[PDB]
Order: structure tokens, then sequence, then C-alpha cells
């Protein structure tokens, strides 16, 4: 006998992007769960090996607690699931119904990371229901729009809202950054960022976050600055709708050449004692190593190199230098901000 | 030199369903085309053997402007396209981003017939918008709803509007259904219809829509009597939101025994001379020989079986039984309330 949320709870698959994205969203869940007054169920983050993640393997439960009211994945499929949320009455929920790429809708199942999601949890869907007529969708930016979920979605019929996408901004809003204060690391994660700091990073450290694999190029090089609009988390660097610059090729994807020479800048402003790089493809190891030669310091990467554990050590940089357009830089500025700590960016 | 809409346009992919849930959509469409007082570029339609075809091979263009201002895609590519439409300004509109199963966005072009669509006139998207935060998206059910489309994407940087998906309502809302009169066959199939009636169909005639196939029997056996909620067309024999009466899996999915008494139930009941038929798979046409055997009355098919003449038959019909879950049934409901000519669906 389980005593559940009367007011019921919020579950999502962070089916949209790699990490940076979904933590990204994930801020934006967390504000509408605490709108909502809803518990939220904390999602398996998704890793493209496809593997689930445990939200309580990265992050410390108990912190994001003192945000809004949580459950585990655990908890929420072992202790309320079977008391509230039978097989029967698994219904998922998108703003519209769409074409299966099957009866028109939401899809929730459809491809990867989609179907390996629910089927984690052993979820099926046995009927859609759509939320575009709430102004807004999950915004809760309009006035009766909140209410509007209340009544149209109510705890007894309802108790559980599963979300076929995370219900959130994409990129964040400004006003959820500061949520981040709220994703601690776990202690595995620490310690390990500890470790490593300790056996190869020398004190102060400069910690860099380069974005350079193909797939990237491809979208910096698409930037309108005559129509300046963000692009992904470039707000983090240039203000909401980049009030205070132009977000230039240069800063998206900066060359070879920019990358060396701010480095070798940073690491003369705080008379840093090493490098930490963190990539998605080339760490430049060996050309960072050429250029800070005359420092006698060095880089140091991870092998292979563990996106949380490299966040974590970038977290507890003495100095960050960041990309501006990428949500996993995105995740390191909010950390030092909140979790203020020294941050900068690549061509500001 | 072509003066175009100071208004601007809306172009759509009839991305969702077969040709019933296409032109269910198309209605809707039709009427948001109106409302916000753009021309719209009426769609092809699409067929899969992936084909798209003219609207105006199906019906009229000089009867669907008698209800709002139209072009031809043909006009939209040739004329207006290499004035207002360049390239560089070619924007995708959907409710909000997606992940593809590229960056987060509409993936307007990602599958079939998505892709097959587009590529027909020679389109590429540069960039994505987004409607979710409208109240309603596509609905203009809302206060400010309108106003906010005009706000947002005024016709100078948006000249046109081109969609995703189709924008509006399925199934279709009961307001939308007049308009149905506005479709009007166009010669070609007109013709046709003549010919086989006069070659095949002694007069009176009863025209039967018979659905059947694997998929169809799938989600009709999913129907829930106890909440009772539309299901595709259902709104069209159990009036709005099913006021009437229950949908019934006998309704759906009439067995083999119920289709053949209520055929010769029907024929009695106007003397008819003959029965078409028009199915998506089972024509039961030695079934149903076999029970007007008495009647000295025989039933048709066409072979092979077109869709859009056999719509255009069965509009013609003297008596017409349909289907009542069906969008294909209702495109023929439609027809003969307000292009009122007698029909009835199996089950009630």
């Amino acid at each position: 006998a389980e005593a559940t949320d009367p007011n019921g709870y919020i579950v999502f698959c962070p089916c949209m992007g790699r990490f940076g994205n979904q933590v990204d969203q994930f801020l934006g869940v967390l504000a509408f769960a605490k709108a909502l007054d809803r518990t939220l169920v904390l999602p398996n983050f998704i890793e493209f090996k496809t593997k689930m993640i445990p939200f309580e393997f990265l992050f410390q439960v108990g912190t994001v607690a003192k945000y809004t009211r949580v459950v585990t994945m655990q908890e929420f499929t072992k202790k309320i699931m079977p008391t509230v949320w039978p097989p029967e009455k698994r219904k998922a929920f998108c703003w519209t119904p769409r074409q299966a790429i099957a009866e028109p809708g939401c899809h929730s199942k459809e491809g990867n990371p989609f179907g390996p999601y629910w089927d984690q949890i052993d979820v099926s869907f046995v009927g859609d229901e759509y939320f575009g007529d709430i102004p807004g969708g999950f915004d809760l930016n309009q006035m009766g729009s909140r209410k509007k979920w209340l009544e149209k979605f109510p705890s007894e019929e309802y108790p559980v809202l599963a979300f076929s996408s995370a219900p959130a901004p994409f990129p964040s809003k400004g006003k959820v950054w500061s949520i981040q204060k709220y994703l601690r690391w776990s202690s595995r994660i620490t310690e390990q960022a500890k470790k490593f700091i300790s056996a190869n990073l020398a004190k102060p450290f400069v910690a860099v976050h380069l974005r350079n694999d193909a797939d990237w190029v491809r979208v910096c090089e698409h930037i309108d600055t005559t129509t300046n609009r963000p692009l992904f988390a470039s707000e983090q660097c240039l203000g909401e709708g980049h009030h205070l610059g132009t977000l230039t090729k240069e800063i998206c994807s900066p060359s070879k050449q920019q990358i060396l020479e701010q480095i070798v800048e940073k690491v003369g402003s705080i008379g840093a004692k090493s490098v930490f790089v963190a990539s998605d493809k080339d760490h430049m190891i060996d050309e960072i190593n050429e250029a800070l030669k005359p420092y006698e310091i060095e880089a140091h990467r991870q092998e292979p190199d563990d996106m949380y554990t490299s966040l974590a050590i970038m977290g507890r940089a003495d100095l960050f230098v960041g990309n501006c357009v990428s949500t996993f830089s995105h995740i390191v500025k909010r950390e030092r901000d909140h979790a203020p700590r020294p941050s900068a960016f690549f061509g500001i």
C-alpha cells in the first residue's frame, strides 16, 4: 500500500539530442512540474552507443528535491505505477496527432531512442492525448494555461502525464538557467572528477570545451548575422535575443589558430599550470602542447572521454573556456554561475 | 512581373493519412486560410503506390475559389515562388522542434511522403519557425490567436507560411463539414463516374463503402464504449462528442452477416436495381450477389478500384450506405449533404 500524490505525476522521455540538450530541457521540465504541482518522475538520461542512465547515477536526488517534488524512475515503476497507472490507462501526451514515418498519433515509441526508452520501463501506450489547444502548450506562459492543464487533465482520470518528448522549451529560457544549482553531481562522478584532477591537473587549471565534428561545422556555417537570432545555447554569452552582440562563425566554430591563441592567452591570464580538454572529436592535445611548450605546461584529456566526469571536471576548473553555442558548454556555465566561478567563451 | 498577394500565401503537405484524412484536414485548411486572409496554394494530394496528384485533376479550381482565394501549385511554383519566395527564405512551420528519427526542427522532409512531396516542387527548407506559442496553434479558436499569427509572421518577412503537415484539426470539426460543397469533382472524374453508372448500374442504385483490411480491424477492436470518445469520422453518425449514442465495434467493423443483411434491407427499401461496392480490400461481390439473387439484381465494383471515381459514383447514388468511422465515407456523406441526398451507415 503506497500513498500516492493526489495531484499525480509527470514522466517524460528526454528524447531530443545528446546530454546537453537533455539537461537543457530538463531544467524547463522541473519548472513545469513545479508550476503544475505534480510530482516529477526523474528521467533516465539517454546515451548513444541505446543506453539508459538513471538520473541518480549522475546527479543527487536529495539536491534536486530542494527545487520540487520528485521520485526516481525506480520508485515510480515499483511503488507508484502498480497502484495508479495500470496498463489500460497509459496514455501518451504530445502537441497534435502526427503521421508515422499506425493510426495518427504521438508515435511515442517510433524509432530510437523513443521505443527503447519506454521499453526500458515496460510501458506501452493505449491512446494519445493532445495539449496543443492549451495556450502555449507546456509553456505556462499564458493566462489560463496552468488552469487549462488542471481542467483538461485532472489527476483522478489522468494520474500520469506521460510525455513523448520533454515538455520544455528548447533552447532553454533564461528564467530556468538558475535551476542548474539543483543539479549536483553524484558522489561517484565527483570522486572521479577529483581523482583525475589530483592525478593530471596541477592547479590552477584552465578547462576548455572544443566542438568540431562535421555535424557541428555544418550548423555553424548556416549562421545569419543580419537576422542574428539565437542558435542553441548562444544566449549564454550574447544575452537574451542577442542584445549584447552578433553571433559569428568565429564564436560557433573557432579555427585551430583562434583556439590556440585564446588558450595561450587564458593560461597566461591566471598563471595556469595545466590545461584540461573535453571534446566531441578532436581534443587538439598535440597542437595545444606545442603551443604551451614555452609555459612548460601540458594539456590533458580523459581516455576514453567520460562526458559526465568531464563536465564535473570543467565545473571545478579555475577557469573555464567554452563554446558559446554548445548546450554542453551551457551546463558548465550554469554550474559555475549557480552551483560565481569565472567562465569565458571562444571568440568573445 | 507577377503582382502577388500583399497578405501572402499558405502552402502545406497533406502529409497525414490516405485521401480520406487528406480531404478531412483540407476542409480545415481552407477555413484557416480564409481566416488569415492569405491565398491558399492548393495541394498536390498524395497516393501510395509515392504519387502526387494535382488538386485540379480531382476537383474544380473555379468551385473551391468560391470559398476563398486560391492558386494552384502550378501557378504558385511558376508565377509566385520566383518573385516572393526565393530559396533563402524558404522556412518550414510546425508546432515545436522535434528529434529526427539533423538539428532539432520540423523535419519537414524526413521520410515518405514528406520528402517526395517537397521535392516534387523543388523546395528545400533553410530554417524552421514554430507556432506552438500562438494559443491553439492553427485553430484560430481563441481570442488573440488570429492577430498573433499576423503579428508573429508578417507577410513582408513571411510571404509564405509552409506547413510540414496540414494546419487543421484531425478529425475535422463539425463547423468545417459544409465546406465540402466547394469540392466539386473534375470533369474527368464526373465523366468516368457517369460512364460506369450507365454501363453497370441500373437505377435506382445503392452504393456501399466497405472497410475491412487488417489495419482497420485492429483500430476497431480498441474502442472503449464506457468513455465513448470520437474515433476518426464517427461524429458524422453519432453527433458532436457522440451525444446521439455509443460507438460500437458493430459500427466500426460490421460482420459479413451484418453487411449482407443491411444491404438486402436497403435494396428492399428503395427497390434498387443494382449495387455498387467500393472497398479497401474485400468488396464481397460474390457474397452480395448470392444474397441479392432473389431480387434478381447484382453488385458491381470498379476494376482496378479507382478511389476518386468511386467516391464520385457513391456521391451520385440513389442511396449511400457507409462506414461511420471512415473519413473516406465522410467525404461521401458531406458531398451528399451539401454538394440533401439520402445516406445511411452500417450498424446505425
